[PDB]
């Protein structure tokens, strides 16, 4: 029954792995062992590093920098897994070194910093901001606001207000286009990134943002669901990394194809379907993506055009790709959905220098597929 | 702050162990390893045994029987630790072999059964019923009702109705006295057992029972809180195992002293204080209990009169005693409260033939002291 | 019943701590131990110092000066606690060194002196004057006038006459604006300080001042009650330290926010409600303040804007803040009111260099919450 | 101004709660939530039960019967709160099962019936008849007559004719004594019940009864006002439940003291004063009743002799008592009147088995104190 009802309305979540016949005990051990390898382990698989007695960061092992993407992912993992200490350490590093107080992007977070905290950029990444906002709202709901900067719900609503209203009475740009209600790739650009579209997040912003903005967020939820119809290829289901507002790929700088960023689209559709069960098209799109990857070996994943033509270049993050295709099974049924999940179940967390993006997607999938990626409601 | 505010009102819980300076990682690992030892390990410390495809039971290792006390305990542990498969296995066994459909106690659960399911008794134990009811209400809120017998909220409300209304139209007696609002030792006896008094449970029955009974449950909550002032000794804080309605010890069969049953009183005061912070006297009482035991070595715990005079007979369950005194620290503060907790932290789970009662109390204390014994709200 | 009736009309006072379940004996011991630490103790917590054989002063430990605020507080504590010797010593120091006989503010008391008695100022603080006046009237009623300057009732009526009539036939200003009947921040300024508004004091001045001024005092009582509706924020209940006559914050010099002075507003509402039960809005306002501070740790209290936004700067007097929120429970009911009182009950008097303002507020709260902050009627 | 002017003459009503400083929004919310709890909620506080497609009844939760008192009360509540569907359901049940067509009391309504409709009596209660008549006249004015039995004004005038003229041409007795113009306890008894005396109702019967009876009703209004001077104790203001025509208590069967019935006297004086402001003595009497109870705690209310001596027996309906004393504030002013109202404002609706009489009086008081218990003029 829960396959067809949004978890938002019921407060109950599918444990897809248990449904599929993996043991409840083994599922719990896999999740806990994965947490420990990523947040309490060593040079083998770790993506989180404590620093001092009140801070910590998520390290892009491949680019040797700290990004808002990973920091916001870390906060979302920490609030889903109920570790406020890790959450607060990450958020503290973020406010101290990444929050921007001047320039055109004041009120946003610099997307890239060095592990020492020195700025590598003066612009934000909207996917980090929207994860920061929802993680903080969840943290406010699970644990309660504390004193600034750990006044989580206030930080989230203030952030979300900036995302919509910047540039109204200043020299900057908002992160959502006010006309088509679509999130942008960056504030200063009039195109988008399909994997940034989180209609399930905007449904929640439409309940918990400052009241005046809730109408906008509700239309952003519906606009983003419709937009993904344009961005996903009608045969393969594959979306480009960057795209214009009409869904056509933006290959200005090589981002017009199916590569690392776009892997998240399938996972987002799975999570939106589980949380809100709002657009039956999502099931058809996930069906197309899983069919495309059914005849493919992870060890040979490539860059592909959205129509499915392979490049010579192999996938940089094949474990991340198979994890997102597994998470998409929340919106799928049949043997290919079970096969995507079985591949993921039999795939260990990544090690080596390129493990950071793979391992973030891996933990997200495991949380979602075990019934542990939830909407944390106000108390 | 949370020390002074009932968690019911805030939805926020103290992690006392973390407050006291035990590490968050170590705390979680201790809870997880304790669960494994009791519910997934071997005959060294195990208290839970699966049976067939869909059943399981909590075994009293000492008396070689299945008791409603242990079953209801295992159900509460399972719902607090979010393991519905264990919960459902225990509840299925209970309904199948323990639920009485005939005789004077129809609608109650036979308190004692053989491990194969044969009845050893035809009367209930009220402390089991009240744990069954609250655990089922928590299961209904955490996971949602399934179909009979797993229609959790319906089973809970029907059980609570029997507890109050039995004996109106037929033979039998209710489990609460209608005049003084106090829970009875058994339905057919006009005396009580201080450790059965769970005002924090009755606050919740006052919200979630059938509507016509909610006034009574609210009165029961206040009456039980005041009753414990009579039952606990004014110097030592010690309550007897059985007591009359005026609080004086009932030593008709040797139960008028401080022994196994009575250990739970300090734990109950700690949990009531944390959940509702309703009666400041509870912190004075826990203060006296911890003062009585602060100087005593667990390997020499005895039966005591409530005025504190020792018997020669040793305590049957010394680990259970120290665990309840640690859990009581939720209502205490200062040096003796931290010492009770440090003794508990450094005490391993019990092994051998008498382990069952100690290990139940042990896990309850670890759950409560880690902030994981919560009120699960509707949804 | 006494919750809804003014103690002025009945002559009976609520012992809120006893109502709440703290022991009558323990309440009395806490009050007496607190008195001794503050007035008969040592460098640890003392705020009162005898000097010579007939004088003594209250020392602002943080600013190492003698202030009419503290002196008048000391006299009010001494008359409530029935120690005329301490009262007369403080009053003697006050008349000898602080009473002004020349300049524009003649007839007022210099607000700040050094412990040796040398003037640090030539202007008054109206909150000291109104406490001097009521304490002296209470002293006249409890003990009887003695010879000047201990002719208490005459000193009080003469002081109150100056407060209203100065500047009529001279070059100075009164302490109450004659048009809006509101107390001013200082005689020479046309704005106010919300914590100076003591409508419960003016009700008594309207009975015991010189007869010609009693109509004014009665109108000041109702004007101040209405004024607090403007000064307290409609969501948080927080008042600014300084405000204009229309209630909006006066942030000329940083006093526009919720900080040390404003803590007293909640306590004043609690005391007015207990004494006169005149304005039901007071219960709603105290409800808002207690709700604001419910999710807050005293160790992390900050300066806040009246809308509740935190500054980085911590509260200088967090014990004073929690004591005033506890005293406000005289105008509140429910679990948050009991929680504010339990936090205060479990908070020791302050030590160290900043203890003076905290400890004055602490003793006031303990007197009020034990039923010992009373209206002393003429004999 | 409206304190001194009868609302009949002006069409204007005091909202006493708003005058006293309770918020207009909160006042309306309290009335609306009280209606829901009593007429639309569940077994916790409900007093009204629909039955079938066109019936409903007010249940005496204590005596497990349907009484004309409660039915007539529910009809008055429904017409004041503008819910014709509830009104018509109650009136239909009344006509169907309680209207007597045979015997000595034909034309009256049997006062007591089982919830299924079986007669438990064959005599009426005059307090029911007079409420039936006025509520039906208000229904005729608010909504307009429908057809029998919902020809409201005709049913009312025919009922009032029976009340005066029964026993002229046949067996039976009228409900008013024709010589002294006073309502009787029952038609066949020459004594009265002070709480049945509703001069403010008879003023309206004097305008809207059949024309030949209007002189009598005007005389009844004046006679009832003067009679209450005899029935209320000159010191306490307390009236007995039953009394002779000279006002002295009738304690033939234990009804000569201040108990449940008599509570309504203070309410009736308050409503008569607000509607007609006809007898200044009513303010003195309410003054004495509020003085008697101002110092008493509701949880300790007793039966009292009319001179105020307490019995050991507690009041059956303490919430009803405090609600009537609050409603009496329509005829009082000063500190004790506001205290009675604040106690009522802070008293929740009653729950449990004895709630019916308390909750009827509660809603009447809330209606009256919010300015919503009005005279509904022709249309």
């Amino acid at each position: 029954m829960k396959e067809h009802q949004g978890a938002y309305c019921t407060g109950t979540y599918r444990n897809l792995l248990a449904e599929y016949g993996y043991g409840e005990e083994a599922i719990q051990r896999r999740l806990d062992e994965t947490w420990e390898q990523l947040f309490e382990g060593d040079e083998e698989t770790r993506i989180y590093y404590p620093s001092g007695e009140d801070m910590g960061y998520m390290l892009d092992t491949g680019n040797l920098d700290v990004r808002t993407e990973g920091m916001s992912y870390g906060m979302m993992m920490a609030v889903q897994y109920d570790r406020q200490d890790v959450f607060d350490r990450i958020w503290k590093w973020t406010v101290t070194y990444m929050y921007m107080t001047e320039g055109d992007n004041a009120g946003y977070f610099a997307w890239s910093c060095a592990p020492d905290g020195k700025r590598l950029s003066n612009g934000p990444a909207p996917d980090g901001e929207e994860y920061f906002a929802l993680a903080l709202l969840f943290a406010s709901h699970r644990w309660g606001d504390r004193e600034a900067p750990f006044n989580y719900g206030t930080q989230a609503r203030d952030l979300l207000r900036t995302c919509l209203h910047k540039g109204e009475d200043g020299p900057g740009y908002p992160m959502w286009n006010p006309d088509n209600k679509l999130i942008k790739f960056v504030p200063n650009c009039e195109f988008s990134d399909p994997s940034y579209h989180l209609p399930h997040f905007y449904e929640l912003f439409a309940l918990w943002a400052y009241p005046e903005d809730r109408a906008f967020w509700k239309e952003a939820a519906e606009a983003s669901r419709q937009y993904l119809h344009l961005a996903c290829h009608p045969v393969t289901g594959l979306a480009p990394e960057y795209a214009y507002y009409d869904g056509t790929p933006n290959n200005e700088r090589g981002y017009g194809h199916f590569f690392s960023d776009a892997y998240r689209v399938a996972a987002n559709l799975g999570l939106d379907w589980e949380w809100f069960a709002a657009d039956p098209w999502q099931r058809e799109a996930v069906g197309k993506i899983q069919a495309f990857f059914a005849d493919k070996e992870p060890e040979d994943y490539r860059r592909y055009t959205i129509s499915g033509e392979p490049f010579e270049e192999p996938a940089l993050h094949p474990v991340g790709l198979l994890a997102t295709n597994a998470m998409a099974s929340l919106a799928a049924d049949g043997p290919q959905a079970k096969a995507c999940v079985d591949l993921f179940w039999n795939t260990p967390v990544r090690t080596g220098k390129r493990r950071y993006y793979d391992n973030c997607l891996y933990l997200f999938a495991l949380l979602a597929l075990s019934g542990n990626y939830r909407i944390w409601m106000p108390r």
